[PDB]
């Protein structure tokens, strides 16, 4: 689905936020973005003190964006997984950035700062489910499974993030998007290749979703203004 026009634009927006001395993306659009989830500190309403708060309730904050994509906020088991994997890539490039944290520690941050913050089981709708549990783990492990290529696939989904702004700034004249699809897929090839991926390999094929539903969605949108010939997603390293 369409489904990245907004979920680009909401990852854009708490990454300029994070308020992290350490992690500079941009400004900080509006200093109270994710106050309301922000965890309590010694039973009083949390302010976010920490660097680890902020991530928390930037994640937090994310998760329910991302369930607002969903009609009436009521997400189907495939939409729930799909959503839960973004946030978690996210999280897990935003560990890789910080000093002293990782996708080794992405386990137990998560145990440690999100589900220890009483707005995950309050506002993230599915948190208590042991089904919900069950996703985030599977894409937690799948994050340490592929944790050697998580950051190098993480800049490629920034790069079809990119696109999916140049289209909303665009709309129907989105000029470029032939060209930026075109240096899209020789990047992606060159990330095969220079990482030696396997893309047969049943880590990768859990990842690999986010690029070819996202790069598939996106020529399809930009097929709606103009005519053109879009090169396809590569298969395969080279």
């Amino acid at each position: 689905a369409d489904n990245l026009k907004y979920v680009c634009k909401d990852i854009k927006k708490i990454d300029d936020c994070l308020q992290i001395d350490t992690i500079y993306t941009g400004v900080c659009s509006d200093d109270t973005l994710y106050s309301d989830y922000c965890p309590m500190k010694n039973g009083k309403k949390g302010q976010c003190e920490t660097n680890n708060d902020k991530i928390s309730a930037g994640f937090i904050w994310l998760l329910v964006m991302f369930e607002h994509i969903c009609d009436d906020d009521e997400c189907s088991q495939n939409e729930k997984d799909q959503y839960a994997g973004y946030a978690i890539l996210w999280l897990s490039y935003i560990l890789n950035q910080m000093p002293n944290e990782g996708i080794h520690t992405l386990k137990n941050f998560y145990t440690n700062h999100i589900e220890t913050n009483t707005n995950y089981a309050s506002h993230v709708s599915s948190a208590s489910d042991s089904n919900y549990k069950g996703i985030v783990d599977k894409k937690i492990d799948l994050m340490n499974m592929n944790k050697a290529i998580i950051p190098k696939f993480y800049d490629i989904f920034k790069s079809l993030c990119n696109m999916y702004n140049e289209l909303d700034k665009n709309e129907a004249n989105y000029a470029n998007c032939l060209k930026d699809a075109q240096n899209f897929v020789d990047e992606y090839q060159k990330f095969l290749n220079d990482n030696n991926v396997d893309t047969d390999d049943s880590s990768y094929k859990q990842i690999l979703p986010i690029l070819s539903n996202g790069y598939d969605n996106l020529i399809k949108k930009c097929n709606n203004g103009q005519h053109s010939n879009f090169p396809p997603l590569p298969t395969t390293k080279t």
